[PDB]
């Protein structure tokens, strides 16, 4: 079940994230919910 | 420098993110910015 959400990235990583969505035949949320589903565990063990 | 962007996230997905951005006492963007800085490169290996 989809949810709009803004975010702010710098220029030149948003950039590199429309190069992998456009290389892949993506949308940019596609490409970033595949980044998160790779990093959550690593984040999850992030600190305070 | 910054740039803002909407994107679209499945409920779970957006919640698990915030849950980590009350944790670590971060915006929603620095959470989605590291998961992509740890992503990027196996990302860039996905093929076509």
């Amino acid at each position: 079940d989809k949810r709009k959400q803004s975010l702010y990235f710098p220029e030149e990583m948003l950039k590199e994230i429309q190069e992998e969505a456009t290389r892949q035949d993506r949308s940019l949320s596609w490409v970033v919910q595949q980044a998160w589903k790779i990093a959550r565990e690593r984040i999850k063990s992030f600190p305070a």
